[PDB]
C-alpha cells in the first residue's frame, strides 16, 4: 500500500542529521549526513527476518515490534551517508505529521552488533498547523557517542573499511502514541558511505513477512 515513509496516521516530512562548522554564525552553512524530505508508485519490500540479527533481541528487537504490529508500520532505509565535510554542533531534526493529535513518543535505539548500545527517548505532543497536527523534533543535539563515531569513521584510509565498519552499525526508531502504546512507525537505518562526489543518498523499503 504505502508509497513514503509514513502511514495513514503519521508520516514523515523531514529527517536530516548535520553539522554546522563553527564558521556558521558569521555565514550559514550545514553539512548533511543523511536526509529525507517528504515535502511533495509503490516502495520496494525487504523481508523482516532477514534483518532481525541486526537489532536487539528480547525486548524492543524487531521481531517482537513486528509481532505487536501493525505490519505497514515498518520500513527500512538504506542510507548512504556522506562524510566529507575540529568542535560544532551536530544534530538531528524530525518532523510528523498526522491527521489527529497525540502526544509522540520517539526512542532511536543505537545498536552495534545487533547489541543496542545507545537510546535516546523525546516525547512531543501535537502543534494544531493547517487542517492537521505537526510534530517537530527539531536540532536535537547528537550524542556524542555518535559525533566520536563519525569522527573516528571520516578517518579511515578507504571507503570500503567504513562500509566494513558501518555493516555491523544500525539505528532503530521507534514512535508510538505515547498514551495508548500503540505503534505509529517504525524504522530500521542501514548504512554505507556515499562517494562523496555524491552527496547523501537513501532508499526506503516497506518491511514485510
Amino acid at each position: 500500500q504505502a508509497r513514503g515513509l509514513g502511514t495513514a496516521r503519521l508520516q514523515l516530512v523531514e529527517f536530516s542529521a548535520f553539522v554546522e562548522p563553527p564558521d556558521a554564525v558569521d555565514s550559514y552553512q550545514r553539512h548533511l549526513f543523511v536526509h529525507i524530505s517528504q515535502h511533495c508508485p509503490p516502495l520496494e519490500s525487504v523481508d523482516v527476518r532477514q534483518i532481525y540479527d541486526k537489532f536487539p533481541e528480547k525486548k524492543g528487537g524487531l521481531r517482537e515490534l513486528y509481532d505487536r504490529g501493525p505490519p505497514h508500520a515498518f520500513f527500512l532505509v538504506k542510507f548512504w551517508a556522506d562524510l566529507n565535510w575540529s568542535g560544532g554542533f551536530y544534530g538531528v531534526s524530525s518532523q510528523y505529521e498526522s491527521l489527529e493529535h497525540m502526544t509522540l513518543t520517539c526512542s532511536s535505539k543505537v545498536c552495534s552488533f545487533g547489541k543496542q548500545v545507545v537510546e535516546k527517548v523525546e516525547t512531543e505532543r501535537a502543534q494544531l498547523e493547517d487542517g492537521r497536527f505537526v510534530y517537530r523534533l527539531l536540532r536535537s543535539p547528537m550524542c556524542e557517542y555518535l559525533v566520536n563515531f563519525l569522527h573516528k569513521l571520516r578517518q579511515l584510509p578507504e571507503r570500503y573499511m567504513m562500509n566494513s565498519v558501518l555493516e555491523n552499525f544500525t539505528i532503530l526508531q521507534v514512535v508510538t502514541n505515547r498514551d495508548t502504546q500503540e505503534l505509529l512507525l517504525c524504522t530500521a537505518y542501514v548504512f554505507e558511505v556515499s562517494t562523496s562526489e555524491r552527496g547523501a543518498q537513501h532508499h526506503i523499503y516497506r518491511l514485510v513477512r
